[PDB]
């Protein structure tokens, strides 16, 4: 029996990818890049805060100091904070409130995998702190693509290895990194895009326990 899950926080517990996607947008029109549209959010999946704005100065061949690539991060950073500032316990996605409720029912492990720096604001505006056995910290780990190491520690943080964990994720990129840290990954969404070889369902309407067990049992040798 599988002793942790590593959540995923945007795609799974919530999704902000509207506000990311607002506040992108609205960096790059102040700086007089055009062209940040809902598609090009697109190519942000799985891809880190500084990552996404390399990208969108690549748009226009924007150079820019260290320093002020630092800042505009920054810039972007504070504007998405503030339109998070709604995010309410209505903003849980399907099933995901039960779910945690029947890990914690049965002493199953809950942890915080999530790429974003804003997780544990997002979880105290959703009143889902408390859920939470232990959260990891991006900024303490590598922030590359696809990296496992956010899962690893997320695991480690409540006393297990990956190998004894299920991962759920809604990126390619965050199943390939669940994968490398030797965790079990079930996906949320299409299989076109998350990949092949695992388990996906299609909203987190069908993350239950009863689900997540009968998937672990499926892929124990
Ligand atoms: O891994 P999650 O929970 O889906 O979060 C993904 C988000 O994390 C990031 O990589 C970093 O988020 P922050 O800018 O909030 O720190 C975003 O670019 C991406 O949209
Ligand atoms: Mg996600
Ligand atoms: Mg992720
Ligand atoms: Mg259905």
């Amino acid at each position: 029996m599988f002793k942790a899950v590593l959540f995923d926080l945007n795609g799974v517990i919530t999704d902000t990818a509207e506000y990311h996607f607002r506040a992108w947008k609205a960096l790059a029109e102040e700086i007089g890049i055009n062209g940040v549209d809902r598609q090009f959010n697109e190519q942000l999946k799985g891809v880190s805060r500084e990552d996404s704005l390399q990208k969108i100065l690549d748009l226009a061949d924007k150079k820019v100091s260290a320093e002020e690539f630092k800042e505009l991060a920054k810039r972007k950073n504070d504007n998405y904070v503030k339109m998070i500032q709604d995010v309410s316990p209505a903003d849980v996605y399907p099933g995901i409130l039960q779910l945690l409720k029947d890990l914690r029912s049965n002493k199953i492990k809950i942890a915080l995998a999530s790429a974003s720096k804003n997780g544990p604001f997002l979880l105290e505006r959703m009143n889902l702190t408390g859920y939470f056995d232990a959260i990891a910290d991006p900024a303490e780990v590598a922030a590359s693509k696809a990296a496992p190491d956010i899962f690893i520690a997320a695991a480690h943080a409540v006393g297990v290895a990956p190998s004894e964990s299920i991962g759920l994720e809604d990126s390619q990129a965050g199943i390939q990194a669940i994968k490398d840290s030797g965790a079990l990954p079930i996906g949320v969404g299409r299989p076109e895009d998350l990949g092949d070889d695992i388990v996906i369902v299609p909203d987190t309407s069908h993350y239950t326990l009863e689900f997540l067990k009968e998937v672990w049992l499926q892929k124990q040798k």
